[PDB]
């Protein structure tokens, strides 16, 4: 995260770090709970994962320095890519993590509630987006949680900022004209949250941006409620 503050433990409760084993352990991504079994995080993150075996969730977690080798952890049991991804700037950037095991609920670990079909009139005025990512475009994964408050910018806005690539309403950004706060490399598929109604709503994924928190450069995050069905879908037991 460019331009944020260090966060408040528990401040968001149903983010998560995603780490990979190999070759030795490092965060990987960030991710959002959104089920006692359910991670919601972005696609991209798994380029060159073969198999699930190798990730870890962490839940409950403020600074990096937190975990250890004797720290609990839940398996991955499943990696379920939206069929259509192709690449991040190409749109659908979402997957599901399907852990071994449920998490068990408490102050420190919690779900956060996805946005309502009836919600996309909504004008969200309070949105947040968090990660341990890098600080700027060149640097490395920081040890505590950061957060940044970001307002979010209309799809036309976006595409004249972006008149490269086709930013589609399965999409929605959020920076500043002037850039300066931004989410960056380390902070894909972590949770673009804005608080509406005292009731937190994941609206958006991180997904991508040119750079980092440039000017005229918003983020660009996977507009969660156009795949509500599919996460119905694909949460289904069978």
């Amino acid at each position: 995260i460019v331009g944020g503050t260090a966060s408040v433990r528990g401040e968001w409760p149903w983010q998560v770090t995603l780490h990979t084993t190999s070759p030795t352990q490092r965060h990987l991504c960030g991710g959002s709970i959104i089920g006692n079994q359910w991670i919601l995080t972005a696609a991209h993150c798994f380029y060159g994962v073969e198999s699930p075996k190798i990730l870890r969730v962490y839940s409950g977690i403020l600074n990096q320095a937190e975990i250890a080798e004797d720290t609990s952890f839940f398996g991955v049991q499943e990696i379920i890519i939206h069929d259509q991804y192709k690449m991040a700037e190409s749109g659908y950037d979402i997957a599901l993590l399907k852990l071994e095991t449920t998490v068990n609920y408490a102050d420190s670990q919690r779900p956060i509630s996805l946005p309502s079909k009836g919600d996309r009139n909504v004008i969200y005025t309070d949105c947040w987006v968090t990660g341990w990512g890098y600080r700027k475009l060149r640097d490395k994964i920081q040890n505590t949680l950061q957060k940044a408050k970001i307002p979010l910018v209309t799809n036309e806005e976006c595409q004249k900022r972006y008149r490269g690539h086709k930013i589609t309403h399965k999409m929605i950004c959020a920076g500043y004209r002037e850039g300066g706060k931004d989410a960056c490399k380390g902070d894909s598929g972590g949770p673009l949250s804005c608080k509406h109604n005292e009731v937190w709503h994941l609206v958006g994924i991180t997904s991508w941006g040119e750079g980092c928190a440039q000017r005229e450069r918003p983020g660009v995050y996977t507009n969660v409620v156009e795949y509500v069905d599919w996460i119905l879908e694909k949460t289904q037991a069978v």
